[PDB]
């Protein structure tokens, strides 16, 4: 009467009342992999209705979601140190015009920055996207490929970097487990735990002191800086006025040390939600001075709590 249910991404279908019933009255249940997915919409619980399509508690004729769980680390550049597996199962390595990083969200989608994969989109040509590995030249790693490349749409390449930030969807979706996990994305209270001198973690493959690209993931802490400080480090020549807009922070020492570089961009700034126990992402590393570790020449990121609107738009659309 009702038929076979429809199958769930990431769960499946069990019959309860019996191997194949599908007339009203008869109840179906819905299920996660739980220790990695969360159930979300409803309990998973349909019962077929007189309406001749299955329907939940709830009034609900559609599927319900099966959610990555994220922001989990096994925790809990220049001048940093080497991480080890699972401390950012989300880091995610983008190959294509140059070397430039990513963060998994959901199972399907990757953040990054615009001025990293912008080349590459008008170009037509697919990403190379590269996870579940420390090590940047390594030959084992989770393979996925773009299917689209959505930029902000107030970026303007060449032209200085507000609203550096860009989605990437993935073809396929990847394996959830403590090696690959997404990052987290801020609440609306996630202000609360990003206020000037609170601790943010940068992590990639980027250029070391030595100044060359890594060979295996770096990471560092480092401060949120003032936002005064941070207009005033790059309100001077060879940078457009301006350069410093309320879409980004500055993160770093003003003795120096401790920064992101080049090989960097697109790595997720992260921050850890104390109360919920879990990290999400504060910043998108963006641009800065070339001198990168330089005292005062703070690393500047994109500000990810001000585009939630729009990353919502974006992975709730397509
Ligand atoms: N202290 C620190 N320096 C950093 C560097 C990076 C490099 C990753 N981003 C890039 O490479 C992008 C694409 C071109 N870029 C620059 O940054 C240049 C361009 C120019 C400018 C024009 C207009 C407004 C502002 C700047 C002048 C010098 N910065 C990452 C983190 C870092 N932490």
């Amino acid at each position: 009467d009702c038929g076979p249910p429809d199958d769930l991404p990431s769960g499946r279908v069990e019959y309860i009342t019996g191997p194949g019933v599908t007339t009203y009255k008869a109840v179906i249940q819905y299920s996660c992999e739980e220790t990695f997915y969360t159930m979300k919409v409803n309990d998973g619980k349909y019962v077929c209705e007189a309406d001749g399509f299955w329907t939940s508690s709830k009034g609900e004729k559609s599927l319900p979601v099966c959610e990555p769980v994220c922001g989990l680390s096994a925790r809990t550049i220049y001048g940093g140190q080497k991480a080890k597996p699972g401390d950012f199962p989300w880091q995610v390595l983008i190959l294509g015009g140059t070397t430039a990083a990513g963060a998994l969200l959901y199972d399907n989608w990757v953040l990054t920055a615009a001025h990293a994969v912008y080349e590459q989109k008008h170009d037509a040509s697919a990403l190379d996207i590269r996870m579940g590995t420390l090590k940047r030249l390594s030959p084992h790693y989770t393979q996925a490929w773009s299917e689209a490349v959505f930029i902000h749409e107030g970026y303007t390449h060449d032209a200085g970097f507000d609203n550096d930030i860009a989605l990437i969807k993935l073809n396929n979706k990847v394996v959830i487990n403590s090696n690959i996990t997404p990052i987290c994305l801020p609440r609306k209270e996630a202000e609360s735990f990003m206020r000037t001198d609170d601790i943010g973690t940068a992590s990639g493959w980027g250029l070391t002191q030595r100044g060359f690209l890594a060979r295996n993931l770096m990471y560092v802490d480092i401060p949120i800086v003032d936002h005064q400080k941070c207009t005033a480090a790059y309100e001077k020549p060879p940078y457009p006025r301006g350069s410093v807009t309320a879409n980004m922070l500055c993160a770093g020492l003003e003795s120096g040390g401790k920064d992101s570089c080049r090989g960097d961009s697109g790595g997720a700034l992260v921050f850890l939600d104390s109360e919920t126990e879990r990290w999400f992402v504060g910043g998108i590393v963006s641009w800065g001075s070339m001198n990168c570790g330089e005292a005062g020449q703070y690393g500047v990121y994109t500000k990810v709590i001000n585009y939630i609107p729009w990353i919502e738009n974006i992975i709730s659309d397509f």
